[PDB]
């Protein structure tokens, strides 16, 4: 039999509730959520994404997250946020709405989240199915290698399509994930990434950028770039597929034009 699916309809909000919160670093959280009973699983495709909704200081707020959790967990969804406070990063001095939410919420204290969403859905085996627009059919499309750009939060829906190759020890599909943030410190999931390299070398490529390094620095440093692409992503006479998700700018000037330079078809590389 199967368990019970969470998200049974994606035009419903399902109110979850807070159950553990952990304070990963200063910045960083891991929420877990209970779902409506200890045996349901969410129900969310690998390659899709769930949306938060909240009227947060009275206007409605929708973000997109994918959780570290996976359908194999029975009872309960994680999510690992960043909390982007006030007062921080110059550019953004409100800081960041939805994260700091989270970061008010008690235990006990419910949460509407919705979904499977996203156009991408990993069928397995370096199978993908990708539609084009939402009210379109997938273009079914199989990879011997995906790169995966990620920067900041972006991380989380490359971890998952990461994780379920791995699990799948005759899935051949090799992963090269370059990983850019503004500074060491503010890397998400580093010892899940490390974890999965020290398991699966063969398999998983890691590397990081940062925008501004340390004093010990073994990576890169700067923006993503013709030359990290050309290091750390498979080459484009293997035709791979590439994902991306990160910030907007992030995108538009750094990785867009640069997998163009190295000769990936640009109207193919897949953003979250
Ligand atoms: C498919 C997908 C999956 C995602 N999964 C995750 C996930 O698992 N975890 C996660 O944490 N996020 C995830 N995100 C990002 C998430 O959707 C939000 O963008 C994030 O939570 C910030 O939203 P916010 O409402 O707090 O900030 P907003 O109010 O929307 O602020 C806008 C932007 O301002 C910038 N900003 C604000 N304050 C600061 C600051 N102090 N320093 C640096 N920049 C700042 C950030 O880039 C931020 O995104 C995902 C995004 C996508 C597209």
């Amino acid at each position: 039999s199967t368990p019970a699916i969470t998200l049974e309809n994606p035009d419903i909000k399902y109110p979850l509730r807070l159950i553990d919160k952990e304070v990963v670093n200063h910045d960083t959280r891991r929420f877990r959520f209970a779902l409506p009973s200890p045996e349901h699983i969410l129900g969310l495709p690998v390659g899709q994404h769930i949306y938060l909704s909240a009227r947060i200081d009275g206007n409605l707020v929708i973000r997109p997250y994918t959780p570290v959790s996976s359908d194999d967990d029975k009872g309960f969804v994680d999510l690992v946020i960043k909390v982007y406070f006030k007062d921080t990063h110059p550019k953004f001095p409100a800081g960041g709405k939805m994260s700091q939410y989270l970061e008010s919420m008690k235990i006990g204290d419910t949460i509407e989240f919705r979904g499977p969403n996203g156009l991408l859905v990993y069928q397995g085996k370096g199978k993908f199915a990708i539609r084009p627009d939402k009210k379109s059919s997938p273009v079914i499309k199989t990879v011997k290698s995906v790169g995966m750009i990620a920067g900041g939060t972006g991380i989380t829906p490359m971890l998952q399509v990461i994780r379920a190759i791995m699990k799948d020890p005759d899935d051949h599909t090799v992963c090269h994930l370059l990983f850019a943030n503004q500074t060491e410190k503010d890397i998400l999931l580093r010892p899940e990434l490390e974890e999965l390299r020290n398991e699966h070398s063969a398999r998983f490529k890691l590397w990081y950028t940062v925008d501004r390094a340390p004093e010990a620095w073994d990576y890169s440093q700067g923006f993503v770039n013709e030359e990290m692409i050309r290091d750390h992503l498979p080459p484009p006479e293997e035709e791979p597929l590439v994902l991306m998700c990160g910030p907007p700018p992030m995108i538009q000037y750094a990785c867009l034009p640069n997998l163009e330079r190295v000769g990936h078809p640009k109207e193919r590389c897949f953003a979250f």
